[PDB]
């Protein structure tokens, strides 16, 4: 018939690192639907299909995932009704037919399950983000509480600094306007503060749009944070979430954390004595991706103080999940589209994680695009929970003005924040 | 009737700064149509209405310019024709009644103007580059060669090199697709190079995505873009285009360059010297805002082989290029639409540079957003020539991203690059 599926076609774009990735425009009679996917240049994930042609980007070429867009999936697509998310995504992955998406690609898989959710919404007369909380049966909306990338550290800067990422967060805001003025206010207050502490070379922005002063001590980021918060004006109104991607540092050959050379139970210490000094509220990756032992002791240990994220330990994998479920090695999953594949079983992984009491939160990848699918995302999903990094960066603040624009549109009593943070 | 503007709305986002800039949304019967305004930091320009409340975005507020949208500009607005772009430009214009668009603010008036353009073009039945284009007069389109952001100086880095801006443009390139290609693999050589020759934590970039290495040196930057070219593997096909921000070392008061100090004619020897050696193929505002003589004698000298652009000397200003015309003071035209105010004024000054023997080189600003309108204007205009910074951050990849997509609708006959300097 009529409102149906007319064309599917994908191409190569470029994400905010100059790197290559897919992109697909699902068009129907309502118009041109397009989504990109993420890229965390970076083995639980859905496979990334890479052209591996060092005559172009340096083999980092999306073509052969677009190509299986534009040949396999998408004129399979043609005729079908997008209103049937979970139908199509099935279609998909029973299209590539592999575990991991290796044969056709969760790079293209990914842009056709986006796009037919866009064009699905289009088609029912609704925004995305109410089109996808229907399709999880959320009953509440809400805003989210941005935790933003402010300070780098280990294999992300030159630094003396071990730990990855090192974020702040205006928990007690009342509103996501509020809490993304607060949240550049201070990270202007933070520019100044490091400026000062390290030179004017020193302010230049990551990936994430943070910064990577070349902090030579360890006990130094976290006060750097307080101040700065202090200084804009919001002094207690924030709290921080920690990464620290435990993993880049961990050698089982010696079980070994080299900071230098330091320990698990002798790491949950200084994580417990951060957390008791300083209002950390979350910690991501604390150990490493099998440590589950050590995983499961430190979710406990900070339980109702600070959340435990799970990253390269659930690396948004079902199996994974499960595994941490049972054995409560965390209590928050860090929810990456890219890294699972599909909406459906993107929005199936959050379901069962807060059915089990966990919470979610909603992140980008150190490669996104102008893209803001998970704006609408993690409004949908009510977690109140989403890491698109500092309010600085066209790929990152791209989200933060598409939540600007659902909470406008969804009114005053509009819900924001995390409960268990404000 | 029926096709006709039906709301206009605007309201404050950030840019890629963390800074509030404004973002206007014309609704009709074929849709919401929003746009977003650019904003450089930092007398001749449209003026730009800032809150000035210390209180809020440490007086970097937009609610002043939103405010002007909501209340004066769009119940103006509502019920007219959108296809009629110059009369409500002009609309505008009388409804501010200044000639700076002091009253109204040109980041008021601007998203209007654009906003407007894309609702007309839609009613019209084909995309924004065609529109403007047949609003331009344009003969031909064409995908505009990008010059790439790579290397900072002056009051852009915390630097011993004091010029601004150092590009590398893909002028041999056959297609935007290569263009944007190359231009990539070269910045990743660089960011080995720079690496290399200055360390890990010299690799993080500005706000124009480039780099800013610790150039304690003034003969480095240009030998550095060539080995990267050399390296990338693209030797020979690459120029370069430099932006000098001049004004930034001279003061009158001595009438000097302080690069240590230097003058004038003893500074169009430095030019000479690199427009000799090196495929520097465009230099920006060699001189002081006001040094017209030593402008037009810079430009005179290097024609042909060099094209003089002004930016702090015809700050896309009326009065300012005509004067500029007259005196042959540069023979390139920097276009900065929120530096003009709307549509019309911007496109009108585009040809009379045009028509005078002049290049138009369009340009984002340092604060940015995801908008992508400059895409379709640079290609409506047919100039071959724009600046979106280097293929890194969204607010930069969204517009290259978006030429892709023109290209792509064009078809494999369209037009790529700058004539003078295929
Ligand atoms: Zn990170
Ligand atoms: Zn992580
Ligand atoms: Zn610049
Ligand atoms: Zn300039």
């Amino acid at each position: 018939s009529h409102m149906t599926i007319q064309k599917v076609h994908g191409r190569e774009v470029l994400d905010s690192r100059g790197n290559p990735t897919v992109e697909v425009e699902v068009t129907t009679e309502k118009g041109v639907f397009r989504s990109a996917v993420p890229s965390g240049a970076s083995v639980y994930e859905a496979c990334e299909l890479r052209d591996g042609d060092k005559k172009r980007y340096v083999g980092k070429g999306c073509l052969q995932a677009v190509k299986n867009v534009n040949e396999v999936i998408g004129p399979a697509l043609i005729g079908r009704d997008e209103l049937k998310q979970e139908e199509l995504d099935t279609l998909m992955l029973r299209l590539d037919g592999t575990p991991n998406k290796g044969k056709l690609g969760a790079n293209a898989i990914l842009g056709c399950s986006m796009a037919i959710s866009k064009a699905a919404a289009a088609a029912k007369g609704v925004p995305l983000y109410r089109y996808l909380a229907s399709l999880a049966g959320t009953k509440e909306l809400r805003l989210p509480v941005p935790c933003f990338n402010v300070i780098n550290g280990g294999k992300h800067a030159g630094n003396a600094l071990p730990f990855q990422e090192f974020m702040i967060a205006p928990v007690k805001a009342t509103s996501f306007s509020e809490a993304l003025r607060m949240g550049s206010e201070v990270y202007h207050s933070l520019k100044g503060i490091i400026k000062k502490k390290y030179g004017q070379d020193a302010v230049n922005v990551g990936d994430e749009g943070g910064f990577a002063p070349p902090i030579k001590d360890i006990n130094e980021p976290l006060p750097i944070l307080m101040e700065a918060i202090e200084e804009a004006g919001h002094r207690g109104k924030f709290a921080i979430c920690m990464d620290c991607a435990a993993s880049e540092t961990y050698d089982e050959k010696k079980q070994q954390y080299n900071l230098t050379w330091v320990t698990a139970e002798q790491l949950r210490e200084t994580y417990c004595k951060w957390a008791h000094d300083y209002p950390i509220v979350s910690i991501e990756d604390p150990y490493d991706q099998d440590d589950f032992a050590g995983f499961a002791g430190i979710t406990e240990a900070l339980k109702g103080k600070t959340q435990i994220v799970g990253d390269d330990l659930t690396v948004t994998n079902t199996e994974r999940i499960k595994m941490a479920i049972e054995k409560k090695a965390c209590n928050s999953l860090l929810l990456k589209i890219n890294q699972i594949g599909t909406i459906s079983e993107a929005i199936a992984s959050s379901k069962l994680c807060m059915e089990n009491g966990w919470s979610v939160m909603v992140s980008h990848r150190s490669g996104e695009t102008e893209d803001t699918y998970i704006a609408d995302l993690v409004v949908a999903l009510g977690s109140g929970q989403i890491k698109t990094g500092a309010p600085c960066r066209g790929e990152r603040t791209a989200k933060l003005n598409q939540l600007l624009r659902i909470e406008e549109e969804l009114g005053a009593h509009a819900k924001f924040g995390f409960p268990g943070w404000s």
